[PDB]
This record gives C-alpha cells, sequence and structure tokens, in this order.
C-alpha cells in the first residue's frame, strides 16, 4: 500500500474474528486499541498522550492482522479515542515515511 | 528521504525563527508545539488526545521549514508534551506511507 495523508490513515484490522478501524500512527511508539478482551496475562500501565496518562492493560504477542498482514506483538488496551497502530507493529509491517 | 520507524522519526524544523526538534505524525491531523511564541495572531482551541483534550493557541498560516522544505499552514502551541508535525503539513511534503 501506499498510503496518501489527505485523510486519516485508517485501515481495516482484524483482531480475533472482529474487524476493527485503526489509525496507522508513526506518532505512537506502542499499539493502543479501545477497551476490549484480550487472551493473557497483562501488565497494568501508564501511557501518556497530549491531554496526560491513560491506564492500559498491556498484552503480549497479540495476533492481528492488518491489511491483510499478519503481525504479532503488543498490544495497549485502554481509554484511547481511537484504536491506533503504534512502530511496534508498524515495523511488521514494513512501513516507511517516504517524502 | 525514506525514513525508517525503527525509531521516533524525529526531524529538524525552523518555526518563527526558531529551529526545533518535531515528531512526523500520521496519527495526527494537526501539527502542535510546545509552548513558544509566533508573530501572528491567534485564536483559543480545544485539541483531544488520548488523555483527553487541552486549551491550544491556533497560528494560521504559519511557515514552518522541515527537512529543507518549505511549508505553511495552521500551527497550534500549548501543552503538548512532544513538538509533531501533523498531517496538515506532511500532506506539503507529499509524505505517504509505504509498505
Ligand atoms: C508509547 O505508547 C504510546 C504513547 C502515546 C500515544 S498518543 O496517542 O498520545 N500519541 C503520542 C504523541 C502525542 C507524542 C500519538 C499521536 O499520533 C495521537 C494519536 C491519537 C489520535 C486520535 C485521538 C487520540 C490520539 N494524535 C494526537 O493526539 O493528535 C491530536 C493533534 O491533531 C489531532 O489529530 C488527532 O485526531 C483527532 C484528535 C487528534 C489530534 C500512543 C502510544
Amino acid at each position: 500500500p501506499q498510503i496518501t495523508l489527505w485523510q486519516r490513515p485508517i485501515v481495516t484490522i482484524k483482531v480475533g474474528g472482529q474487524l476493527k478501524e485503526a489509525l496507522l500512527d508513526t506518532g505512537a511508539d506502542d499499539t493502543v486499541l479501545e477497551d476490549m478482551e484480550l487472551p493473557g496475562r497483562y501488565k497494568p500501565r501508564m501511557i501518556g498522550g497530549i491531554g496526560g496518562f491513560v491506564k492500559v492493560r498491556q498484552y503480549d504477542q497479540i495476533p492481528i492482522e492488518i491489511c491483510g498482514h499478519k503481525v504479532i506483538g503488543t498490544v495497549l488496551v485502554g481509554p484511547t479515542p481511537t484504536n491506533i497502530i503504534g512502530r511496534n507493529l508498524m515495523t511488521q509491517l514494513g512501513c516507511t515515511l517516504n517524502f
């Protein structure tokens, strides 16, 4: 894919049979998904943004398909305004920024 | 250039006569800079991120050079933890996400 930025770079993702929308986000170190149920034991964490910090549950080794491409890695779950794919997963996609 | 996402995509910018480091942020609609003065009038604006909303100052049609490219547009100034370059300016560079 080549994704221009006139619109939000929202892609379709597949999380265990659920399809969702998520923002491809180079400004995010990590992937944060809106509150949902994931497998495994989780570490509560603090994650900070524009408007301060929110608490998230960190889950490891979560299979996600982004854009038809399979990735497996860490996903943070909490009160985010939108699902965001962070660099930890965009590197698995092999995303680069180009200009 | 082709920018990798192994590291934060930080670039040097020049705005208001000042050199700054900023994060190239495809998940950011708008460009948001830590508190500084600009030689233009502004209006208040509420901008919402992962922790919620913050009040910013909105300066319109602000020239910025990014990696030696001259761009112009809206710059928001306020209590952001990091300088971020949003889509409003990256579209002017011809920035695409590629994978
Ligand atoms: C270490 O792990 C992390 C740590 C932090 C974050 S983050 O979401 O807070 N963020 C980091 C940055 C502030 C240093 C990534 C950004 O891409 C967020 C991601 C984001 C998007 C939407 C909502 C909340 C967050 N964008 C954002 O806050 O943009 C603001 C400014 O312009 C508007 O575009 C967006 O779209 C409309 C509102 C926002 C506005 C993610 C993973």
